[PDB]
DNA sequence: AATAAGCGGAAGTGGG
DNA sequence: TCCCACTTTCGCTTA
């Protein structure tokens, strides 16, 4: 099964919820959530995983912070935006 | 108050 | 056995 971290990239490139997610810097691998349009994203994650209950962005939001130790993702302090690792983007 | 973003102890589920 | 990679529950903090 696909990890967040690389079905958030592959929307990132494929642009396919640009309503909902975007690169902030693409160079630097920092993106931002929409406040008003990031649940509808969250629903997709949780139907792709085949999840029990309806996903939130808030349960997705706690996986992202689980990535902080290793690095994959890191938030930034600025409001709903997050950061992938050099070797994220570079896989 | 109402709303929203951000955080995490603990415990459950999947597939190794 | 016991870790993977989250998922789920619920309380808390700050703005």
């Amino acid at each position: 099964k696909i990890r967040l971290y690389q079905f958030l990239l592959d929307l990132l490139r494929s642009g396919d919820m640009k309503d909902s997610i975007w690169w902030v810097d693409k160079d630097k691998g920092t993106f931002q959530f929409s406040s008003k349009h990031k649940e509808a994203l969250a629903h997709r994650w949780g139907i792709q995983k085949g999840n029990r209950k309806k996903m939130t962005y808030q349960k997705m939001a706690r996986a992202l912070r689980n990535y902080g130790k290793t690095g994959e993702v890191k938030k930034v302090k600025k409001k709903l935006t997050y950061q992938f690792s050099g070797e994220v983007l570079g896989r």
